[PDB]
């Protein structure tokens, strides 16, 4: 059996930027008009843990990523364009 | 800039298993005299889009993994042993 060692198990798990898949709505409340294809994207965002409950995980450096989405008005055309999203490329474990 | 080309944004979304930061009382509710470290782990689960409302991304494959984690609770001390988890190891897109 593989068993992963506590001090990895630690490593991974603390506080870092992780790829984690957001629906795009969550990002553009006020789009919901449309729908999107595909209707989630993959954005790095502060996660983990900081094992010390007077912490927590939260970014230090921000940027936006942008990529190509399709945009569809029911019943009406499809149309490919520029969305900006929001992505922590570092994090730290700060007090609450 | 960098831009995700589209085709590369909705294969990276799409359905599949992705290293998922999962809070161990989460997958212990029995275990909440316990403190652990660390408190979270990093899971293979099921995540991304279907891009059809009549679909949702659901396990085909699970296992369980096994990591070392320092369990705490009163009269025991702080002590390193094996917890298992729950991975999906195959995620398809299902009718709801």
């Amino acid at each position: 059996m593989e068993v992963v060692k506590f001090m990895d198990v630690y490593q991974r798990s603390y506080c870092h930027p992780i790829e984690t898949l957001v629906d795009i709505f969550q990002e553009y409340p006020d789009e919901i008009e449309y729908i999107f294809k595909p209707s989630c994207v993959p954005l790095m965002r502060c996660g983990g843990c900081c094992n010390d409950e007077g912490l927590e995980c939260v970014p230090t450096e921000e940027s936006n990523i942008t990529m190509q989405i399709m945009r569809i008005k029911p019943h009406q055309g499809q149309h490919i364009g520029e969305m900006s999203f929001l992505q922590h490329n570092k994090c730290e474990c700060r007090p609450k």
